[PDB]
Order: structure tokens, then C-alpha cells, then sequence
């Protein structure tokens, strides 16, 4: 079936789904190529085409360098991208219930990959269960990553900074000229996101250009204020040099820089982006969001205190242990092959790694703070300490924080704390409820019976599933009778909901003793 | 009837069946005016026109050369001696297209070794028909001048200029860039590879300016022209021209009446005083190769490197694990190919004077003293082993390695291989190893063929190889496959990261040989 969109019409799918059907449209163009003179430039508005566009094949990824740690392994290949790699990559998809809705709520996913790597056409961002299941339209849209994406010289149109921000943020304006035309209210449409996805459904909440773009907002794993989340224009500036250096495109001028590297083989762009910074970790963010003085207008803490955001309804949450997943690209002992108990010595060496330039005082805190053992027998106890104190640092507590100072503001606010562990989970145990693993449960890829997942890994999915719409069309995480009620999380009490098989609870002030250390004292180290 | 329209003229082909599919080959098509008489000694001149179709079925006469007649029977020694007529006309190129034909074909141009002084395109080891078949690649080939005639220098004489085999070599490039269209390739996807003086011919295309508009990339196997066998000065190369004239009776007053006298003789009273220009050689020497010319060369590679002035582009380099075994029964004391070869430490040390004839005692007592650190004592084997790779690291691996840091010094993704596999068919003896020369084989999929008795595990191997290094050439990345995969790091002059390529492990390690290399770069030459 066909639909005209206000560039030219496109060409969709059936797509026969839990015995009935959703359409498709895969692979939408929404933007001209960032290619040649338009490599590092804000995404050009596209103009008509006369043909017939077919929205028949996902389309091409964004250049991006390739997790291959693990050659064979299904817990690392599953997030690299699965179809051609090529600057060619701003397009969108689009799904759709059958038969047609006349206005249906609209989620639009926003991928996460560190800002140097993802892509919209994963098998865990599906976007038909959801259709099919709560009737809403899903969208997602591939952005530009790394150095290609977020290269930033502040003030030059020719490689301004948050390019891949820009990319998004046309993306949505994609939405708002063109959904009514599928079926879709553009007065409904919620932002979802999970990691650097989060984190850029966060900024958009402060960009004044996004505001009119979007209704509400999700959260998971992820936000701005996140340590990893935004570079400062110094630190970018110093990775822009570097890349310069390392590419033999240092000029004297900035304009030649970019000019030069224009003429770059992508793969000599890809290939630099991990030297840019001298002391990275695991969690390095080359080429990541910055103060560009256009998406961002200030720097998103200032905007966020005084403030001046977007005021709407979140929800926001955190998984169990979402450090895990970053001890086996660095840390010593560590490995996905065995139980990787460590010593204390180990975990020193892991503050290390994870902490390069902090002070010999600081990291004998971070350890002391948790090493409070409540059973000090147990081999793993420094094990789990590692993976608390990366998780806490880089996710839990900075979603805590940003949800605190965002509901202060008349805003409701809904938090969550997922702590199931997929019981087809391609890891160890050891690393228990990992990142990135609750976003097969948000898509609904449990649903599907013939997959092997338990039947209340079903009956956990459907209810993420129903909760996640309902926020998206009422603004409130409910669910049908026997279903515990979600309480709004509000500064002094600090309500949030736990998510799991067994039974959801309502708890208060998540892990508020390792927090209290990270807010209150790790800053003065 | 298989015919493509040249702008030389019409030429005619043959359908080859490889694999269930098949190969278009023309073979022996004319690049250039047959440098003959007059034009002896002169770099080529460009072909005219012909009316005829031209039947480029079978390979062509391959250049003068002197044949290595070492081991007579020896198929080791023997497929590496010209296997089509010798003659002086013999500018000739091969070509390989994939059935059915391509629309815009990434090339590969491959060079041939044999010490600037034999060789020629048409060997059994260097049949583009796999490649062209497997990944869909144009493989051509040529046949350029070596020895005297290709290489005889008396600078800015344009008579005997210098460096005319390399003006062949760029001759044939040009003829891709203006005729492979027709055949289907794509003249903006042209990769250059070649083996030993193959590879340092490719590493002199990315110096000189005449060449950068040929070629898109480069591959060097076992080869680049800082290796102290490739460049000859411009007054030792002059020198030698001298020298040669004198043993031929050709001496004369002026330079002119010189080549006018050279360009009387049979090509073999030439080729039978080429190994006598050289005072004392070593079974390394190049009487007559590359040398600063003016015009191909316009100043010492070393310099041109140095100073950044090459082509920007995205280069493959590697060396096999014994590159120096091939070169110690050419000479040295003690070695045979039908012995085991246990020498002693005085035998080792006669080794030394062979390869290293004017360098002091102090000097090759200290090249022995870095070789010695035995993990071992006895180990039987430590001195034999000692000299092969003494031999292997000067000639090839260290000069290898510091081109590769050098080049990428300068901006471009530079890709390093070490290549561990020694051929279940090589007829050498064990003792030698993975010798020079035994990549090309698996580089050009000769294990693919099943009926040609190689290991199950050489065919993955090969198979391995042949992906790599087209992948290269079509994206400047010699990436395999995106999963399941050994990614292949940029080497960089810090971390200075390679591949390893055998059967067993194919593996990112780091600093070849460093300890080695470090007394090549940074006390031979104070001594
Ligand atoms: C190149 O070869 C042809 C002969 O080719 C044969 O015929 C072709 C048409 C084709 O079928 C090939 O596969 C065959 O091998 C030479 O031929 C001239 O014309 C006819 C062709 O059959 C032949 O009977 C004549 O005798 C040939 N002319 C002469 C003067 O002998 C052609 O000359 C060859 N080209 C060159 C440069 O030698
Ligand atoms: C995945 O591919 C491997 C190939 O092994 C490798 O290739 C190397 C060059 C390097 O890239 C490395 O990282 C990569 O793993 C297949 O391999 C092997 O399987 C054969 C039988 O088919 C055995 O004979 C080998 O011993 C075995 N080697 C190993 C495991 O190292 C493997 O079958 C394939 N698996 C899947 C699921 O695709
Ligand atoms: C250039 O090379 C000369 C080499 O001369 C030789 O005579 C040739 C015919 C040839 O057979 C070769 O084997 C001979 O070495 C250098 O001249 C040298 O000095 C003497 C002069 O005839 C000669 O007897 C020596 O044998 C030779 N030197 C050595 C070490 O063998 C000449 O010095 C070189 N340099 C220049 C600038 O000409
Ligand atoms: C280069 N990075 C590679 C990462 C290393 C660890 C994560 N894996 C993915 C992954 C594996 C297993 C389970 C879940 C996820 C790959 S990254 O570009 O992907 C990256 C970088 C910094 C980030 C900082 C904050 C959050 C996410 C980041 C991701
Ligand atoms: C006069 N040379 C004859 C050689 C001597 C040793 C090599 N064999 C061939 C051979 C045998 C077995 C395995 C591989 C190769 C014959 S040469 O002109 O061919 C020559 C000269 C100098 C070179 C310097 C760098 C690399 C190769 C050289 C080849
Ligand atoms: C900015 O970039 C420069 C360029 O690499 C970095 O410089 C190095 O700093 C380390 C210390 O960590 C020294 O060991 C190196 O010798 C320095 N190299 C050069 C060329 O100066 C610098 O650290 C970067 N700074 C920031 C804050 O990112
Ligand atoms: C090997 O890696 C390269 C990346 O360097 C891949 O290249 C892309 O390849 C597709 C062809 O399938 C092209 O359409 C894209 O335009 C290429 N883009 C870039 C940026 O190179 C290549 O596909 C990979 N091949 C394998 C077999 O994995
Ligand atoms: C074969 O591929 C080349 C690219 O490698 C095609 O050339 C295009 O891109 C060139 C970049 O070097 C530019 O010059 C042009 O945009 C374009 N060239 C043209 C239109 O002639 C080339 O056309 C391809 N030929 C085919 C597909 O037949
Ligand atoms: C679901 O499981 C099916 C049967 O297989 C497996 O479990 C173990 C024993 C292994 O053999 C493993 O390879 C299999 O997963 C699979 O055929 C099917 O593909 C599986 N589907 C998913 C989505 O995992
Ligand atoms: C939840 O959805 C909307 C929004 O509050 C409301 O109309 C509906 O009755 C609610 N249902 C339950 C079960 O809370
Ligand atoms: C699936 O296919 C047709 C193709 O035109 C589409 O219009 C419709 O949504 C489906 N067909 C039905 C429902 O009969
Ligand atoms: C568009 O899609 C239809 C679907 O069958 C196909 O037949 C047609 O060839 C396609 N054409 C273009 C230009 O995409
Ligand atoms: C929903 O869609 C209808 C479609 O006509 C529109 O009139 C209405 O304003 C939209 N807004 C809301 C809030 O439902
Ligand atoms: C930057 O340098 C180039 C070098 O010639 C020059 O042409 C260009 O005008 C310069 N731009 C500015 C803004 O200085
Ligand atoms: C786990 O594996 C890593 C890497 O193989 C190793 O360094 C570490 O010591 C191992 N630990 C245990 C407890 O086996
Ligand atoms: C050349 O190959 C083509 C394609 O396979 C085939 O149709 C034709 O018969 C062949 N011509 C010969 C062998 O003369
Ligand atoms: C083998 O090589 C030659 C044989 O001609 C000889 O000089 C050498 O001593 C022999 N070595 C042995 C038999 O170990
Ligand atoms: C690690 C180093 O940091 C510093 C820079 O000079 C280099 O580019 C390199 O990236």
C-alpha cells in the first residue's frame, strides 16, 4: 500500500504479526546524504521526488566502528549494525496497526551506542509487537555517530558540533509534517530512548528548537548529567586537534582542518576516533554532545537548575546492574568466559582503569565506601562492588538526580528499577541484570511464544508493553484490576516502581547510601 | 567471440573455466613498442595502432634475464625460471575479468620480484584467474625489463636514462587507466600489489609523481625500496654502466658512442657480464636496479619518505617468518637444501663475511652477539637459525616495518601482516621454513583448487587471504567478514599493532621482532 508523504509518496509492507497485521515502512529518506561538502554539517531538508519511494528494506547504517571483542559471540554481535555501513544512513521507520488508525499516539525510538556506534534496524528495536499489541505508531531513525556526527569546531557551520542531535531532531520534524498522513497524531508523540538514546531524549527536553517536536518523555538508562553524556568545547576541541593530527589534516585554520578532512577515507575518520583521547576508559565518548550554542544554547546543568526546559511528564529508570557490562572491556580479571572473582588488589586496578585521573585519596574513598561488607566471607563481594560503583556512577545515580531536579519543577515524574534477568541472557550470571538488556522486554520480543522465552518473562513483557503505551497516550504508566498502581516520584519521598517477574513493589529513595557519596562528596576529591 | 575494442586496436580472448564459472583471460597484450635496437635501453615508447585483431591467447615471451640453474630438476629453484621464450620484445600485459562481465571492476596490478634482475608475469604462482573468479576482480599483469637492460643508468642520458623497467611497469598502468573500462573495471578502483622487487617497485609508484594519478592503493609483500638491496646510488649505478661497458669492449670517450657500442651486443654477452659489475656481491646483490634518476626518482627515496612527499593512500605491508633460509644455500658455508644444514659458530661467522662483505669485525661480531642470547645452549639448530634470520631481519622484516611506521606517520591507514604458514607442498627443506616468495601462492588462491592436493586447512586459509586483501582493494580495509572475524587493527607507530596469518591463530599482536629490528635501525649503520 502506498502513502504520499510531503516530499513524494513511499511504498510499505504487510507484516503478518500474533495473527494479525501491521504495516511497515522501512527505510524512509529524511534528510539529503551528509556526503562531500555536506560530511560534518547539519542535516539539508529534503526536497520532492517524482518517483515512488520503496519503504520495502531498512536501509543503510551509519559509518561506525565494530564491537568485534567477541568474534562468534551473540551478547556483543546482536548490537552491530545489520546492514550496509555508509555515510548515505538518515532514513526512518515507520510501523503502523492494522487496519489504519486515524489518530494514533506516535513512539519514537532513539537508539543508544555511546553516541559512536547504533543503529534503528536492530532485532531488539522492533517496532511491530508494539504496534500490533497497544494500536500506537513506532518510530525510529538512524543519526550520525562518532566523529561524523558530533565532530565540533564551536561557531563554524562547517562542523558546528551535535550534528547527530540535528539529525534526530529532523527526524521528528519528519513526524510532525508527515504522520497524519500514515495515521498518527503529531499532538501525541513520546520520545523513548535507552543510553546515549536517553541521554538525547533528555537534551531534547532542554533544546529549545525540539520543544514543539514531542509530547513526553522515557528515560531508560540514561541522561545528560550523566558523566559520559556531554564533552566540554574544551575536551572537544582538543579531540577535534587530535583527529586533525592523526588523519595529517592539521592547517592553520579551521576551515582547511575541515576541508581536509572532508577528503578523508571514512575509515581513516572511524579508524582515528579512539586515539582523540589520551586516557579513555570503557565509557569514552569520543565525539559525543556538546555546548554548540544552537541545540544547546547553555550547558544542560545551568538549564536544568534555572529551569528552562521543556515542562511535561517522564519516565525514567535504571536497570539492576548496568555496570556490569563494561568490566569485561578493560578491567583486569575480569572475563565473560569465567567467574572473574578478583582481589582487592584487582579492584584497585579497576578504579584505575575506570577512574584515570583520579587521586590516590579519591579512589581509596570510592573503594572504602563500598567495601562495607555485609557479609565479609563471600569471594565475589569486590566483584559486585566494581560493577555497583561503575553502575552507580555512570547511570543510577545521575538518573536519580536529573528525576529529583526535573519533578521539583510542577512536572509528573515516574521511575522504575528493572531487575529481571533474561532467561535467554547470551552473558554470564555473574553480570546479572545487564544494560541494555531490558529493551527486548520494552519491544515486546517476548511476546512471541514460539521464542524461548518463560511465560512470565511473557507476562513481564506485556505489562512494560502496556505501561509504556499508556504513558505515551495518557501521560500516566498505568495498567488494567490486580496491577500494582505507579506513584508519581516526588523530592521527599522518592517513589519508584521495581519491575520483575516475582512481584512489583513500590520502593522509596533507590540506593540513596551509594548516591549520597557520588553527589555529596566524590565531587570534592 | 570474445573481443574488446583497445584503443590500440581490437583484441581477441579465451573463456577459462574455473570453479563452476568462468574467467575471461587475455593474455600477452601489447603495451608498448617493442624496445628493440635503437630503442634499447630507452624507457618505452607508446604503442601506435594496429588493424588486425590481436589474439591475446596465450602469454608472451618473457624479458632477458639470466635463469637460476642451481638445482637442475628442482621444482624449489625452478618455478621461479621464465616459463615462455626469452627475447628483448616482451612488453606484454594480462588480463583477467570475471564472468559475467563486470560494470566497474575494482583492479589489481601485480608486479613480479626477482631481484630487478628475473621474472615474469606469466608463472604458474601468479594466475589472476582465481582472484578474477572468487571476488570479482580485474587481475592484470606485465612484463617489464630487468638486469642491465632494464635498469642500466647513466643519469640524465637519454639513451640510457635509468630506471626503464619502472617506466614499463608505469607504462602498463597507464594502458589500465585508458583501456579497462572497456574490459569492465573501474580505472578509479586500481590496487597495485607485487612481491619482494615487486614490492619495492610498488613502494617507488607511491614516491614518484608520475605515477600517483595510475593507482588507487598499494600491497607490499615482502618488499619496500628502503630495504638495503633496492636503491642503488646514482653514482654506483653509473659506476657499474662503466664497468660493463669495459667488460664488454665497450668502452668508449663519450657516453653516447658508449650504448651506441652496448646496443651492438647480443643480449647475452650482456646478460653474461651483469654479475661482474659488482666488485664483491652477496647473494642479495642488484647489480642493476632502481636508481635516482631525475625523472622517476627525483631525489633518494629515504629523503622523499622522510619529508611526506608520496601519494596519501591506505597501504597493506607484511613479511613472511623466514624471509633469509632461501638466501644461505646461495652461498654461505655449510647450508645445503638436501642436508639439515647444523652449522657452527665459526661457520656462522664465514655466514657473516658472505652477507656482509665490507663490514668491520667489530661489526659482525656485534650482529653476533644480538643473535646469540640463546634461549637454549643446545639446540644444535641455534646457529643455522641465527644467520637465516640475521639475513631475514636486515633484508626484509626491519626495512618492511619502518616504512610501514614512516608512511603512517603521515595520516593514512596503513594495514601489517606476518605471515606464519609454511606450504605442505614446499619442496624446500623444512630447516628453511616459511621462505620468501611462499605467500603468493595462497595470495592468489592457488589452494582453492581442490584437485591440487593442499590441506583442507590451506584452503580456508587461502580463501581467508584472497577476501582480505580484495576487500582492501575495493574498500582501503582488508576486513574479512563483519562477524565471526579477527578484526585487522590499523598499525600505528605507537601501539604498531599486525595480524598474524596461519592455520592455527590468527592473531593481533604487537612490535614485531622490536628487540631485533632496534639493532638494525639504531646501531648497524653506526658501525
Ligand atoms: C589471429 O588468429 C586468426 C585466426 O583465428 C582463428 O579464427 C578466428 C576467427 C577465431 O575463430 C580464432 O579462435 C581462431 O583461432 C588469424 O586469422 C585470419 O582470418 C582467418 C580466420 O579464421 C584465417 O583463416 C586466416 O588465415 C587469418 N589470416 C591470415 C593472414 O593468416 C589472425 O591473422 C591472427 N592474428 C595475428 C595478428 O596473427
Ligand atoms: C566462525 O568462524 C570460525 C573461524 O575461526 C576464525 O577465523 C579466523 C581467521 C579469525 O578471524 C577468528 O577470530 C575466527 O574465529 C569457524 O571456525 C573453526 O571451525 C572449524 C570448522 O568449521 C574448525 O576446524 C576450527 O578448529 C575452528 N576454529 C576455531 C573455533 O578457532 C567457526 O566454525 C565459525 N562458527 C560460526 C558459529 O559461524
Ligand atoms: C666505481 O667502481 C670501480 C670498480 O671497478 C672495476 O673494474 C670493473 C671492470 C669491474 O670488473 C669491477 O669488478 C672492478 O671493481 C671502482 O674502481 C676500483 O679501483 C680500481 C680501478 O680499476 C679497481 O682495480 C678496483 O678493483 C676497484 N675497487 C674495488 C674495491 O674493487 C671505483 O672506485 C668506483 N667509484 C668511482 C667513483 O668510480
Ligand atoms: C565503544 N563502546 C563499546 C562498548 C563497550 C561496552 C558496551 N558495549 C556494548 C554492550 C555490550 C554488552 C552489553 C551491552 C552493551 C560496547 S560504545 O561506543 O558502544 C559505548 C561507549 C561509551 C558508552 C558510555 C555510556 C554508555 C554506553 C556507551 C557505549
Ligand atoms: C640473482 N638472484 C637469484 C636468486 C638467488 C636467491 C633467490 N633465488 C630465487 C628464489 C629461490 C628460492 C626461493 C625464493 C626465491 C634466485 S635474483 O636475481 O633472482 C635476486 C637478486 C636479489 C634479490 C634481492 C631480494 C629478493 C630477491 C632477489 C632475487
Ligand atoms: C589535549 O591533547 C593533547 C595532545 O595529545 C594531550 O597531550 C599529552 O598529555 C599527556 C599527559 O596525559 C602527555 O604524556 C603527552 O606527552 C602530551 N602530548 C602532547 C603532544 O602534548 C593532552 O593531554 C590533552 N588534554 C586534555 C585535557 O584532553
Ligand atoms: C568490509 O568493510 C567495509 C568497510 O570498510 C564494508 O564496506 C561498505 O561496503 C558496502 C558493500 O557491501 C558498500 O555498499 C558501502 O558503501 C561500504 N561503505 C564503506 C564506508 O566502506 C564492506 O561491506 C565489508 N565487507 C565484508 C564482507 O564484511
Ligand atoms: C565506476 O565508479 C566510479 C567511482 O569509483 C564512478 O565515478 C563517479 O564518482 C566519481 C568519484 O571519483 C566522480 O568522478 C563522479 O561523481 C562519478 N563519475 C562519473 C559520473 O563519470 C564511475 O562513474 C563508475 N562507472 C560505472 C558505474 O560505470
Ligand atoms: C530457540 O531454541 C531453539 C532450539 O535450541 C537451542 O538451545 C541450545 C540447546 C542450543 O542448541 C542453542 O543453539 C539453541 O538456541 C533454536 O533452534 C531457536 O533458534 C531458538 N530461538 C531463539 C530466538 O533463540
Ligand atoms: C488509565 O488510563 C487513563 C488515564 O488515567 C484512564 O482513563 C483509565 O481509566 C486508567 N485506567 C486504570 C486501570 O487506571
Ligand atoms: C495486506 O496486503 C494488501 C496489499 O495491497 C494491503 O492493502 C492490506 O493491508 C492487506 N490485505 C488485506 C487486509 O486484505
Ligand atoms: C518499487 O517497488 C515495487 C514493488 O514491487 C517494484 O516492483 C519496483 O520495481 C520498485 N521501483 C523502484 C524505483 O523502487
Ligand atoms: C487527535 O486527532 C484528531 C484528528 O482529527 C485531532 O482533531 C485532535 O486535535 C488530536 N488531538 C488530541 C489531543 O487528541
Ligand atoms: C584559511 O586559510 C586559507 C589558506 O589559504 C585561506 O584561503 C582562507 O581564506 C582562510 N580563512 C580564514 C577565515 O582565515
Ligand atoms: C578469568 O579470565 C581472565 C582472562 O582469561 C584471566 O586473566 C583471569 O585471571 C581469570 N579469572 C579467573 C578467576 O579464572
Ligand atoms: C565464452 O563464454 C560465454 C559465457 O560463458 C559463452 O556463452 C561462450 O560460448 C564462450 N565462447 C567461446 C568459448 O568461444
Ligand atoms: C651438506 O651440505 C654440503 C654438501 O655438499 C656440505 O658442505 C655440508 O657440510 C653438508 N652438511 C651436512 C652433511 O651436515
Ligand atoms: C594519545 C595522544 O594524545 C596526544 C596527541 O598528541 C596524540 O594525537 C595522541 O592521540
Amino acid at each position: 500500500i502506498i502513502i504520499a508523504t510531503k516530499n513524494g509518496k513511499v511504498r510499505g509492507m504487510n507484516l503478518t504479526v500474533f495473527g494479525g497485521t501491521v504495516t511497515a515502512f522501512l527505510g524512509i529518506p529524511y534528510a539529503q546524504p551528509p556526503l562531500g561538502r555536506l560530511r560534518f554539517k547539519k542535516p539539508q531538508s529534503l526536497t520532492k521526488w517524482s518517483d515512488i519511494w520503496n519503504a520495502t528494506k531498512y536501509a543503510n547504517s551509519c559509518c561506525q566502528n565494530i564491537d568485534q571483542s567477541f568474534p562468534g559471540f551473540h551478547g556483543s554481535e546482536m548490537w552491530n549494525p545489520n546492514t550496509d555501513l555508509s555515510e548515505d544512513c538518515l532514513y526512518l521507520n515507520v510501523w503502523i496497526p492494522a487496519p489504519k488508525p486515524k489518530n494514533a499516539t506516535v513512539l519514537i525510538w532513539i537508539y543508544g551506542g555511546g553516541f559512536q556506534t547504533g543503529t534503528s534496524s536492530l532485532h531488539v528495536y522492533d517496532g511491530k509487537f508494539l504496534a500490533r499489541v497497544e494500536r500506537v505508531i513506532v518510530v525510529s531513525m538512524n543519526y550520525r555517530v562518532g566523529a561524523l556526527g558530533f565532530l565540533a569546531l564551536p561557531g563554524n557551520p562547517e562542523a558546528p558540533g551535535n550534528m547527530g542531535l540535528f539529525d534526530q531532531q529532523l527526524a521528528l520534524q519528519w513526524v510532525q509534517k508527515n504522520i497524519a498522513a500514515f495515521g498518527g497524531n503529531p499532538k501525541s508523540v513520546t520520545l523513548f530512548g535507552e543510553s546515549a538514546g536517553a541521554a538525547s531524549v533528555s537534551l531534547h527536553l532542554l533544546s529549545p528548537g525540539s520543544h514543539s517536536l514531542f509530547t513526553r518523555a522515557i528515560l531508560q538508562s540514561g541522561s545528560f548529567n550523566a558523566p559520559w553524556a556531554v564533552t566540554s568545547l574544551y575536551e572537544a576541541r582538543n579531540r577535534t586537534l587530535n583527529l586533525a593530527k592523526l588523519t595529517g589534516c592539521s592547517r592553520e585554520n579551521e576551515t582547511e582542518i575541515i576541508k581536509c578532512l572532508r577528503n578523508k577515507d571514512p575509515q581513516e575518520i572511524l579508524l582515528n576516533e579512539a586515539f582523540v583521547v589520551p586516557y579513555g576508559t570503557p565509557l569514552s565518548v569520543n565525539f559525543g554532545p556538546t555546548v554548540d550554542g544552537d541545540f544547546l544554547t547553555d550547558m544542560p546543568d545551568i538549564l536544568l537548575e534555572l529551569g528552562q526546559f521543556k515542562k511535561t511528564q517522564i519516565l525514567v529508570g535504571v536497570n539492576k546492574d548496568e555496570g556490569t557490562a563494561f568490566l569485561v572491556y578493560g578491567a583486569p580479571g575480569f572475563s565473560k568466559d569465567n567467574n572473574s572473582i578478583i582481589t582487592r588488589k584487582e579492584f584497585q586496578e579497576g578504579l584505575k582503569i575506570f577512574f584515570p585521573g583520579v587521586s590516590e585519596f579519591g579512589k581509596e574513598s570510592i573503594l572504602f565506601h563500598y567495601t562495607d561488607w555485609v557479609d565479609d566471607q563471600r569471594p565475589e563481594n569486590y566483584r559486585e562492588a566494581l560493577g555497583d560503583v561503575v553502575g552507580d556512577y555512570n547511570f543510577i545515580c545521575p538518573a536519580l538526580e536529573f528525576t529529583k531536579k526535573f519533578s521539583e519543577w510542577g512536572n509528573n515524574a515516574f521511575f522504575y528499577y528493572f531487575e529481571h534477568r533474561s532467561s535467554k541472557l547470551p552473558w554470564p550470571e555473574w553480570m546479572g541484570v545487564m544494560h541494555g538488556y531490558e529493551i527486548e522486554f520494552v519491544f515486546g520480543l517476548p511476546l512471541e511464544r514460539r521464542d524461548n522465552y518463560t511465560k512470565a518473562e511473557e507476562i513481564l513483557s506485556r505489562s512494560i508493553v502496556k505501561r509504556w503505551a499508556n504513558f505515551a497516550k495518557y501521560g500516566n504508566p498505568n495498567e488494567t484490576n490486580n496491577s500494582t498502581s505507579w506513584p508519581v516520584f516526588k523530592s521527599t519521598e522518592q517513589k519508584y516502581l521495581t519491575l520483575n517477574t516475582e512481584s512489583t513493589r513500590i520502593m522509596t529513595k533507590l540506593r540513596a547510601q551509594q548516591c549520597r557519596f557520588w553527589t555529596s562528596f566524590f565531587p570534592k576529591v
